[PDB]
């Protein structure tokens, strides 16, 4: 058939937001809050993302911080899964890629 177990850590997404990173940094906080989720200040331009949508044991914790893209020439979230399997991960993660007003 065919050959997979392919999967090794890198940031992919397709957000792009035309508004300064410094704008990010605080709506971000804003959807976070919102999501009755938890966010800690970790680095300049960086917050650890806690939720538990699911069990406690299954918590849910991504990194979102706002650089610049390589290829493009606009300021992208890239969102680094810690801890849950992929599943969960990007059970949140659909829900911030989107809420994320920008």
């Amino acid at each position: 058939g065919s050959s997979g177990s392919s999967g090794r850590f890198t940031w992919s997404m397709k957000t792009t937001s035309s508004m300064d990173p410094s704008d990010m940094m605080r709506e971000i906080r804003k959807v976070l809050g919102a999501n009755n989720c938890d966010y800690e200040q970790r680095e300049r331009f960086l917050l650890f993302c806690v939720h538990g949508d699911g069990h406690a044991e299954n918590l849910v914790q991504w990194e979102m911080e706002v650089c610049k893209l390589p290829r493009l020439s606009l300021n992208g979230v890239r969102f680094k899964r810690i801890s849950g399997t992929s599943i969960a991960f990007k059970n949140i993660a659909s829900k911030i890629a989107n809420e994320l007003k920008l």
